[PDB]
């Protein structure tokens, strides 16, 4: 495969920029679209859909499991039944999100489907969220992929106390289908160090959008009562994990990037994102429905909690490697990206230290001095998140290049053609 060399900006990026949708959401309205289908309510429409090998593997998931998904763009319709054939093999991919949210949802049916991923899926936390559906009732045959979960229509429910420390996706999961469960759930997540609580919240969030009642007044546990899911039309927004690997463009060169279509109130962290982007001393500011972000001329070291927004650090970490010489930025909260794509954290350790820098692993994240650095191949670990960030550093290192940039098609098959059309 050849490598992807990573544009430089020898001068200050300035550029509107449009990301397709967000991953997170597409795949809670698909799978939200397919019980309320399954439950006899209609077709649903996911509009401004993302089209990604995540979103792909959601839906064709969805279609393993008997139901139909039609549109050739970003268009999305969910129709027809759970009803899956003899032999039902779900393709996780490295998508968590099929992973996590497909084995509850495929409960329902009354014949077994099996589970299987990528050979690098199989070091992906799952064994939780099977435990737990053993304890709703559920056979479930295997710890790890593959596994089959051996359905027999109908799913009762009740309460179950589970470990999420490793994915909030095992609660996610767990709280999309649990409207069908005869007597719906209770979750009690144990102990404590829960990653991502706005994940779990954006489930919530559209739970009630579909009419499903949901109890999160108390931390740590969720009451979902037995009820109807709407089919209802979902608009999707703007990925705004990804919109951030284009802000930080501006970020490290004193530019300027637009995002089109930002919502001013999101289901996504939107507040996290731009609170941290502040940290830096970019100036971000909403205007004509999109957001702007003005980068500083500089910025040193900075300390930052990623607990609740994990999936930024391989983009913070690049613009952490990006300060000024010899700033010093701490990175924590985020030793659950261990089990992420890939080892998130020995990742960028091994490829910001090829490059030259110096960033050292810790036991919730990374510390990093921003030292001068020199060109190399950086490598994806078919991490998207990871490819984002060499393009990232290749901003402002000449002779940095990706070995698969190809990787990005996780969340944003097109992102080549967007990074080049901004840099320009
Ligand atoms: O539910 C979701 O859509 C996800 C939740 C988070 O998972 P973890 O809590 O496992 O990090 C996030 O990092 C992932 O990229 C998307």
């Amino acid at each position: 495969m050849k490598t992807w060399p990573a544009p430089t900006a020898p001068t200050p990026v300035r550029a509107t920029v449009t990301v397709p949708g967000s991953k997170s959401q597409t795949n809670r309205a698909l799978v939200l679209a397919a019980l309320a289908a399954a439950q006899g309510r209609g077709a649903s429409t996911i509009s401004g859909a993302l089209r990604s090998r995540d979103t792909e593997l959601m839906l064709d998931a969805l279609q393993t499991l008997g139901l139909r998904v039609d549109g050739v763009g970003s268009e999305l319709t969910v129709s027809g039944r759970i009803e899956p054939g003899p032999g039902a093999r779900v393709d996780c991919g490295l998508a968590g999100t099929v992973l996590r949210f497909v084995p509850p949802l495929a409960a329902l049916g009354s014949v077994p489907v099996t589970f299987d991923g990528d050979q690098q899926a199989r070091g992906r936390p799952i064994a939780p969220l099977l435990d737990a559906l053993r304890e709703l009732g559920v056979a479930v045959d295997g710890t790890g992929l593959p596994f089959r979960v051996r359905g027999n229509g109908s799913l009762a429910g009740g309460t179950v106390a589970i470990d999420a420390s490793a994915s909030s996706q095992f609660v996610s999961g767990l709280l999309l289908s649990a409207a069908s469960f005869t007597d719906g759930l209770t979750v009690q997540h144990t102990g404590s160090s829960l990653p991502s609580a706005p994940h779990i919240a954006m489930t919530a969030a559209m739970l009630r959008q579909a009419g499903v009642d949901i109890d999160d007044s108390t931390p740590n546990r969720w009451q979902v009562r037995p009820g109807p899911v709407a089919a209802r039309r979902w608009d999707i927004e703007p990925d705004l994990t990804n919109a951030v690997a284009f802000l930080s463009a501006a970020v490290v060169s004193g530019g300027t990037v637009r995002i089109t279509g930002w919502p001013r109130v999101s289901v996504q962290p939107a507040d996290h994102i731009l609170a941290i982007l502040r940290q830096l001393n970019a100036v971000v500011i909403h205007a004509d429905s999109s957001l702007e972000v003005r980068g500083p001329t500089g910025y040193d070291g900075f300390d930052v909690d990623l607990r609740a927004v994990g999936e930024l650090t391989p983009s913070v970490a690049a613009l952490a490697a990006l300060a000024s010489p010899g700033s010093v930025s701490r990175l924590s909260g985020i030793a659950h990206l261990r089990g992420h794509e890939t080892d998130r954290l020995a990742a960028l350790s091994t490829e910001i230290n090829r490059l030259g820098g110096t960033c050292r692993e810790t036991p919730d994240g990374l510390v990093i001095t921003a030292t001068p650095l020199r060109p190399g191949i950086w490598r994806a670990y078919a991490d998207h998140r990871m490819a984002m960030a060499g393009a990232i550093i290749g901003l402002r290192v000449a002779g940095v290049e990706v070995d698969d940039i190809a990787a990005t098609t996780k969340t944003l098959p097109e992102f080549p053609r967007l990074w080049a059309e901004m840099v320009g």
